[PDB]
């Protein structure tokens, strides 16, 4: 058991005597305010730190931390900058460790500089008691483990005031944002399941899927590979189109519009919720500028430049970063290409007889996720080094610059395969007359029969489900806390949820139940992070924070990019604008009977390109006279044959017109939602006005 | 001459005795603070109001107005909430009249309610001295008339601190914004004149204008009127295309991009300038909420509803307003249509022999401007009534709602003819096979030969120049100020400049010297408004104000709409995308030789529609065999004749693709400029931090 100390530091028991002097210079400056009690162990010794009530309100008034009054309006205890009450335990251990860390950070030799120097191994506050203990007397860590961090309490709300009071406003704000996100993902998931079930209802009776799954037509297609494979009927690969109707029905456009409205509504809902929490925790915004101490490399840089005495390297850093982002785009493209070219020769040596082309795609996206998870650490280390060579002035700007660089690298190498599949997958391959060969050897890529919307959708499925299946498959208190994992930070746990929000808002236009997978991951993730923070981590030092920070701007930017990416998905990969163009220009019946016959373009088989015909052209049981590819081109019985016809330009013009009207109308709807939903809630504004007039009443009397 | 009073009210000398009692109840409540001296005249009597130094710092401390200290950092007098100095004239007449108006507004029977009741005719402060006077002793009104309001001082900067100190922060902020706008219109005008001179340089050697002005081709066009007029060569109406190259060269696209960057830069420049002025005038932002008194109809409404006791009429008001805006769109369209159909029969009865089709267009746009200037008052009165029937709660929300409604009505009926000409002018008329007749009588409209870009450009010219040519073509001080014009408000003078900014930013894509006309109007308008405020108006009561208000949001919205309207202009009316499509798809030479032959589509003359041929088809001196219209259609020697060809869909697809890439890239550039240019200037942030640390130094010692 510990006695009632607040912070705790770790020595290194045994340059060496220079290190001992660098130690002893610090607490001899600390006894000016804070007591000490050096602990004892077997190999490496440790030291304690008890605050004194002489110095407690001195620092508690040095920075105004709004503590509770004695008078209360309408059963709610009012709060003021510093207050007076007996029973000297009204400073909880969170605030006590915050004060002692303020003294540890202000007292020079702060503590972070010598901690990076390596004279102290660790400096951490103490966990209140221990969870699952034998008759522990109302422990806050135990109460949080029982009511918040268990897995069988996933349905319940989370005690956000108690997790704030125990872990600090930063951890409380992360869990409040995660709770608001998982709560806003409920109507998203409901409408997504409704849309998917409507697709399942109309699969059996939509016409352009019956046109593909209908036999007795015998539509012979072109091989879509150079020399290995051969011709194939459109009647065979029709389960792909039958399942693609689930993902490109006319309700998924409604779900795209609804998801942009949902993203704007969630932005406003979290803004109002964090204003409410800033009311409930710290109404005052006295976190002023130029109070944070500069970096030690910043101090060395300014001392060196004033000694030997800067306007070009500060932008050369960003130039290097933009070159790295472009290289990361190209590297993600080629890593996905060699990933889908790695899972090959599946039928010769194993001969498992898949005959679904879903096993090979799942293997491709799984090993692509493996290589991306390997490159994540490299990109993070590169961003850290690339900020450390810039040496920013303050720690806030250092964290924000490192966060933005690591987010751009994670964004790029996480959404590059999906952007590649969704947009630039099978466009720039030519007709069967002349294919576009890259590096003169082999054709570029033709995406899977029935469209590569299905490839995109099962890629999103395997990503949003594999990020869950990879995990699913008597001692003293100070040394017990030493044996835990040090608290790294909230930046990767912010980053994973921002990447998931990007997945949802960017590709609901093709995957209408991405909010369902995100909600089923977040329900587990809230309790997993809760169990981690309670059991496996040292106590975070609990620094105050007003909002999330740069992550809200990142969220708003991803929500802005979601509109244009959804527009481009619905137009250029959903096969939804060709159906409207058929129905409203080339119908002659009012219905889309013959849409597949209008989409597929004929091809005289004798016009190949230097023996690129399949070596066995008899696989369908007959010699083929005309294969039918899919490119909106002129027939071979024409004056201008195989060139682009009028229908390609008509469909393309309608696609771009839909991008224009979708982007404009949906961005205006998002701006209108953000403008109608008010920034300041009525209850919070009325309560702060009432509290301020009651405070000036109390100070006038 | 007056003695040293501060405000001044006007009685009504003669229900009647009830009106006299309603008078006398007010100053008998005013002598609690402020002295009075009832004046004397011949017909209607007046009353004065001298403040007292007993009550002067009492109200000057009731609201903190930051007055100057005695200590100064770096030759700049520091300021604090209220200060102490002898020589009791350090409250200027502006602040003195502000204090007396605060008392007049707070003392019940405020003054505005009884002024609307009609018991006082006028309540105005007094002008310091008089301009152009015989040996006046350093008068501030005279100094402003000599250094700011003269016409021969147009080149000089304006004394913005002195016009603030004499007229209030609202008038100072209007003139500061107008000065920042006219100063930002200098590089705009320079680059616009450079673009126009580049067009004048390349007129003589561009190819598709030589193809039109070249004779010996004898391209016979179609009459573009139903029965009256006849065929005409493209060689005749080629001055129009020769002058249209000035307005649709490839440099005007650069000017559109530069004007969007200029609008974003001007937004950030004014934001920084008004933060600088808010530093220099009132650093404190204590203009709190719920301090403004409610409306008297609002008080009557709440009293009535509590007596007889609202969730539907508050939105029915906006429904009525949106119906009025749609009706105003349709009314502007039909007013411009009957305006261009009014100037007719010019050759029969007058027989002036114009032969330019610029006189009739100038007459059409002039009488359209006349009818729009008549409808402006109707729309303003309708917006005022439509807000008064809503009865908003506070005066700030009343002014903002009335301002937004009057701005939407002015926006609609000011930009409807130009939107109609630029976009929906000659699109929805058919081919010469079947024209689209409206109301079964006459064809819709075919815009002028050589494109109606020229009609749009001379319409913008006549608007932005006619708004300047319509104007270019011993007594006592209290009664002298009574004989002036009462200060109405800054709302129409804001509105005119916002409409001009809309003209500039929305149609620089076709008119590359609209900033030149706006600058030449603003140079006159600054000194005209200065001369008005100095000489012709009563002294405004000088209420403080932080920023412009809703006009900045209106400016930012117009700057956002400018991007998409410029994209649609450059694509769909500039004839710039057909030239790129020709040059990069149908060239066979690398140059655009034959662009007019590719644009014009043939037409067999014998296929008209029920005798809609011209009755004299021999005006060109020969019987015409094929007329050539301009619609990108198939020739009459075809299997599918007169229907839309492949080139129409190709050009339309490229047009929409240019709208997409222009809107996206240019909106990202505007967001990047707004994000790079910082909100808080370095000098102002450093000076407020230095002033605050010096203030806490002075109050700690």
């Amino acid at each position: 058991m510990d006695y009632h100390e607040d912070d705790k530091r770790f020595r290194r028991e045994e340059l060496c005597r220079e290190a001992e002097f660098l130690k002893l210079k610090m607490p001899t400056k600390k006894v000016y305010h804070i007591s000490e009690t050096r602990g004892l162990l077997k190999t490496i010794n440790s030291v304690l730190q008890k605050i004194t009530d002489p110095i407690q309100p001195k620092v508690a008034e040095h920075r105004p931390q709004t503590t509770k009054r004695l008078s209360y309006p309408f059963s709610r205890e009012k709060q003021h900058l510093f207050d007076l009450t007996d029973r000297d335990s009204f400073f909880d251990s969170k605030t006590r460790s915050t004060i002692v860390y303020e003294i540890l950070k202000r007292t020079t030799c702060g503590i972070t500089s010598l901690l990076a120097n390596g004279v102290y191994s660790a400096a951490y506050p103490l966990h209140d008691g221990d969870y699952e203990g034998d008759n522990v007397e109302f422990n806050d860590r135990k109460l949080l483990y029982e009511e918040w961090a268990s897995y069988g309490v996933f349905y319940k709300y989370q005690p956000i005031d108690l997790v704030r009071k125990y872990f600090g406003e930063k951890v409380g704000l992360y869990f409040a944002w995660l709770g608001a996100y998982t709560q806003m993902l409920i109507p998203a998931s409901i409408v997504g399941v409704i849309v998917f079930l409507y697709g399942c209802a109309t699969v059996d009776e939509n016409i352009p899927s019956m046109e593909m799954c209908d036999q007795r037509y015998n539509i012979t297609m072109c091989p879509l590979c150079d020399k290995t494979c051969s011709y194939w009927k459109m009647s065979s690969a029709c389960a792909t189109a039958r399942a693609s109707h689930l993902f490109d029905n006319p309700a998924t456009v409604f779900f795209s519009v609804f998801m942009a409205l949902w993203a704007a509504t969630f932005m406003e809902h979290w803004k109002r919720k964090q204003m409410r929490l800033n009311y409930r925790w710290d109404l005052t915004g006295f976190e002023e500028e130029e109070e944070a101490v500069k970096d030690h490399p910043r101090a060395e840089y300014e001392a060196r430049v004033l000694e030997k005495s800067p306007a070009y390297f500060t932008n050369l850093v960003s130039i290097i970063f933009m070159i790295a982002v472009t290289f990361a785009i190209v590297l993600g493209v080629i890593i996905y290409r060699i990933s889908t070219a790695a899972a090959l020769a599946m039928n010769s040596s194993p001969s498992v007889r898949s005959n679904i082309r879903v096993t090979v795609t799942a293997t491709a996206v799984i090993i692509n996720l493996v290589v991306i998870a390997l490159l994540d650490e490299v990109y993070g280390c590169i961003a850290r080094w690339l900020t450390k060579i810039e040496v920013p002035k303050t720690e806030k700007s250092f964290e924000e610059r490192l966060t933005f660089k690591a987010f751009l690298l994670k964004f790029v190498n996480s959404y590059t395969p999906i952007f590649y599949v969704a947009f630039f997958k099978g466009r720039f391959v030519g007709r069967p007359g002349d294919y576009v060969y890259i590096f003169r050897s082999f054709r570029m890529e033709e995406c899977a029969p029935g469209g590569c919307l299905m490839e995109l959708c099962i890629q999103l499925s395997i990503i949003m489900l594999g990020k869950q299946l990879i995990q699913n498959n008597r001692k003293q208190r100070y040394e017990v806390d030493f044996n835990l994992e040090p608290f790294a930070g909230l930046t990767p746990e912010y980053m994973e949820m921002i990447i998931q929000f990007g997945f949802v808002t960017l590709f609901v236009a093709s995957f209408p139940l991405a909010p369902l997978f995100a909600l089923l991951n977040n329900i587990i993730e809230i309790r997993l992070d809760a169990k981690k923070f309670v059991t496996e981590l040292r106590r975070p030092v609990a620094i105050r924070a007003k909002d999330i920070g740069i992550w809200y701007n990142i969220l708003r930017g991803v929500g802005k990019l979601a509109v244009i990416i959804n527009a481009f998905v619905i137009s250029f990969t959903s096969d939804f604008i060709p159906r409207l163009v058929y129905l409203y220009m080339y119908s002659q019946n009012g219905t889309m009977h013959g849409f597949v016959n209008h989409t597929l373009s004929s091809f005289n088989v004798s016009d190949f390109q230097n023996g690129t015909a399949p070596n066995d052209p008899l696989d369908l049981g007959y010699e083929v006279q005309i294969c039918r590819y899919k490119d909106y081109r002129e027939p071979p019985w024409s004056e201008h044959k195989y060139d682009i016809s009028k229908d390609f330009w008509a469909v393309l013009a309608a696609r771009l017109a839909f991008v224009i009207v979708f982007q404009n109308l949906v961005m205006f709807m998002s701006d209108f939602v953000d403008w109608v939903i008010p920034d300041i809630p009525k209850d919070i504004s009325q309560q702060i006005h009432k509290e301020k007039v009651l405070m000036v009443e109390l100070f006038m009397r």
